[PDB]
DNA sequence: CTCCTATGACTCGTCCAT
DNA sequence: AATGGACGAGTCATAGGAG
């Protein structure tokens, strides 16, 4: 098995990698929220589009 | 000047609070993603409802 | 059980802010 | 200032994975 000092080096490395991956996770989650919100905004504007569509078509029919 | 031992214990509390607040950020963000996915499904429903409704009204223009 | 990595908890030294 | 508060990072013990 690894000697004490070498074990400390490997664990220092593991700690830094695990802390780094925690930052990456936050960044991934934040970016998901962002694009979900913008997707959301585009669908909302679409429904608004299709709603002014149907009101117009209803006027043509009658 | 604070006694070193009083510092040590205030530092332990500080570190503990920071761990908790980090977990709460992860929660909030993961919850936000969940909620937004939901709203994306409702607005997609409403999208396809208004769409096949315009398809109807177009046929009705004959 | 061994042997390794990942992670919560702890401490220390250092930076921030005044 | 000297010092309260904040926080990066090294360390330890241990869970969990792979034997």
């Amino acid at each position: 098995h690894m000697k004490a000092e070498r074990k400390r080096m490997r664990n220092r490395i593991a700690a830094s990698k695990s802390r780094k991956r925690k930052l990456e996770r936050i960044a991934r989650l934040e970016e998901k929220v962002k694009t979900l919100k913008a997707q959301n905004s585009e669908l909302a504007s679409t429904a608004n589009m299709l709603r002014e569509q149907v009101a117009q078509l209803k006027q043509k029919v009658m």
